[PDB]
């Protein structure tokens, strides 16, 4: 599955299938 959804947050480790996806999660989450 680390084939398939190759990216994940740094922060809590959500993996996704597609950088879009994570960017979109990067931009918005664990933020004060
Ligand atoms: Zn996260």
């Amino acid at each position: 599955e680390d084939r398939d959804k190759p990216y994940a947050c740094d922060i809590c480790g959500k993996r996704y299938k597609n950088r879009p996806g994570l960017s979109y999660h990067y931009a918005h989450s664990h933020l004060a």
